[PDB]
């Protein structure tokens, strides 16, 4: 009854080389749910946007996609619309008037129809953050939002899953998130417990540390995994609808000239923008799993593999490069705990990351980890 959320991103399919990551590439056993990314919101006319439509129409990305449960008839094919790279302002528009909230619900009750996906992803980075064209408003409204795609949902009478991805930084959580009616009107919340650290913060970490480490300070000191699910719990959600995101890359950074110091919070040329980019994801300030074990993991790697004792995650650095992420041992971690707080489940960001092609090793050896440990846990009621 745990869930195993696996996002699959629609762009990956034009990474160069082993890169190249289609719908084809997805081991659909291994996942419980899947989720297309991404869907967005038109600006003028609150309706869905199909960002690729080549791929996801002309080539019947969509179709292909939620046809695979022709041969899996138990996972859940659903959609995400949002994520970064959408912005957050169209979707405050968005959520202004209840005129607009209803225009775009009815939009998404189509377009699910037409596509045959099983329901939606909400994935608005994020109501009520200045920083993302957001206003104090959205907080009670993008609850409306919530509560009348459920009962839209219901009308449809299909069984469609409304879910939504949410940050656990606290503040976001103040300006955006009503968590305990949200709670109860989505089936699963897909907690973003990764990003956490980053070239953005101006020092080199690991971007999903479990635990406090002693530089955490100020709003960094509850910022990690264990601290923010409880957060969630603390404001009302219940631990059988939390899902606990994983990441399937690394956050990457360029450390300051003539810095010879490489541990957890050392100083950064920020100016760079992060570490420099990766063959196949080709963009700074992260690289894919794959990216990175080709690098470190090989028998003559000129990478340094260091271990955070209190965050439970890997680091790695050669020269100026410096990249915090998840190995098969942080991961395991991570399940472990999982199933010792009694949580739904584990979500990936993202699937087509993780070492599919078996450059390294075992194929899909991170996923594989996710389905080895929540294929064999049961979810307890709720604490
Ligand atoms: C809701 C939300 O914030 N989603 C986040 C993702 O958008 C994000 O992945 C990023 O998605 C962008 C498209 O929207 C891509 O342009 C970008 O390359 C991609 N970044 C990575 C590292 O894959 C992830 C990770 O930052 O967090 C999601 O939860
Ligand atoms: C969908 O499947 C068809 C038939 O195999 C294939 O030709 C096409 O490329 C696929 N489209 C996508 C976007 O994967
Ligand atoms: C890779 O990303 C860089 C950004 O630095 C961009 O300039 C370049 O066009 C990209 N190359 C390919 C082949 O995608």
């Amino acid at each position: 009854r745990a869930r195993v959320v696996c996002y699959f991103s629609n762009w990956a399919v034009y990474r160069p080389g082993v890169g190249r990551y289609g719908i084809e590439d997805i081991p659909v056993d291994m996942c419980t749910h899947i989720i297309y990314s991404f869907i967005g919101v038109t600006e003028d006319t609150q309706q869905v946007l199909i960002i690729d439509p080549e791929l996801d129409v002309d080539k019947n990305g969509f179709k292909n996609f939620t046809s695979l449960r022709s041969k899996h008839p138990g996972v859940k094919f659903t959609v995400a619309v949002g994520g970064w790279a959408e912005g957050g302002s169209k979707y405050s528009k968005m959520v202004a008037a209840k005129s607009t909230r209803m225009a775009f619900v009815r939009s998404v009750v189509d377009f699910l129809n037409k596509y045959n996906f099983d329901g939606l992803d909400l994935d608005w980075a994020y109501p009520g953050a200045a920083d993302r064209g957001g206003s104090f408003s959205d907080k009670d409204k993008f609850l409306y939002l919530v509560q009348e795609l459920r009962r839209a949902f219901i009308r449809e009478g299909k069984g469609w899953e409304l879910t939504a991805a949410v940050p656990l930084a606290n503040f976001r959580l103040m300006e955006g998130y009503h968590v305990p009616e949200l709670c109860q009107e989505l089936d699963a919340i897909h907690v973003m417990s990764y990003d956490l650290r980053g070239n953005w913060a101006g020092f080199a970490d690991v971007h999903s540390p479990l635990y406090k480490r002693p530089h955490d300070q100020w709003a960094y000191e509850k910022l990690n995994v264990n601290d923010g699910l409880q957060l969630w719990e603390d404001k009302g959600c219940p631990t059988n609808k939390l899902v606990v995101g994983i990441p399937f890359y690394g956050r990457s950074f360029t450390l300051s000239s003539g810095n010879n110091n490489y541990n957890l919070g050392t100083y950064i040329n920020k100016e760079a923008g992060g570490g420099d980019p990766a063959p196949y994801t080709n963009a700074t300030g992260f690289w894919a799993y794959y990216e990175i074990c080709t690098e470190v993991d090989t028998a003559d790697s000129k990478w340094t593999k260091k271990w955070d004792e209190h965050g439970k995650c890997p680091y790695a650095y050669k020269g100026t490069q410096w990249v915090g992420y998840e190995d098969p041992r942080s991961v395991e971690i991570k399940m472990n705990w999982i199933k010792e707080k009694g949580y739904l489940g584990a979500m990936t960001w993202a699937i087509d990351m993780d070492d599919f092609q078996g450059l390294c090793g075992e194929k899909n050896i991170l996923i594989k980890l996710l389905h080895k440990h929540m294929s064999a846990y049961t979810v307890p009621p709720p604490r």
